[PDB]
C-alpha cells in the first residue's frame, strides 16, 4: 500500500503532477527533476487512458520527444497530450504539463 503527495494524483504504483502553468518542453522537464521526478514517462496504455480522462481541455506536455530523423524516445520535436491522443510540436511552445514518480510506498 501507497500514497502519493497531496498535490499529486495516483494511478497504479505512480504519482502525477498536473501543472497550473505553462512552461517550454525543457523548463518543464527542469520543473519536474526538482521532485526528483521526469515529465511522464507513461508506461502503458492503461496509464496513458487515465492520463487522457484526468487532464482537462488544455494540451499537456510528457516525456516524450524526437531529434529529427530519429524515433520518438521517453526521457526537434516534444510530444503532448490533447484531448484524443498524442501530437508534436516545437519544443520551445509553452504548454501545460505532467510529471510521474513512483508512489510513496507506506511501509508496514
Ligand atoms: C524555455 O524557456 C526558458 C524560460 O523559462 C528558457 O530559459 C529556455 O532557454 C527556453 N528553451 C527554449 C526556448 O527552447
Amino acid at each position: 500500500q501507497a500514497a502519493c503527495p497531496e498535490s499529486w494524483i495516483g494511478f497504479q504504483r505512480k504519482c502525477f503532477y498536473f501543472s497550473d502553468d505553462t512552461k517550454n518542453w525543457t523548463s518543464s522537464q527542469r520543473f519536474c527533476d526538482s521532485q526528483d521526478a521526469d515529465l511522464a514517462q507513461v508506461e502503458s496504455f492503461q496509464e496513458l487512458n487515465f492520463l487522457l480522462r484526468y487532464k482537462g481541455p488544455s494540451d499537456h506536455w510528457i516525456g516524450l520527444s524526437r531529434e529529427q530523423g530519429q524515433p520518438w524516445k521517453w526521457i526537434g520535436e516534444c510530444a503532448y497530450l490533447n484531448d484524443k491522443g498524442a501530437s508534436s510540436a516545437r519544443c520551445y511552445t509553452e504548454r501545460k504539463w505532467i510529471c510521474s514518480k513512483s508512489d510513496i510506498h507506506v511501509g508496514t
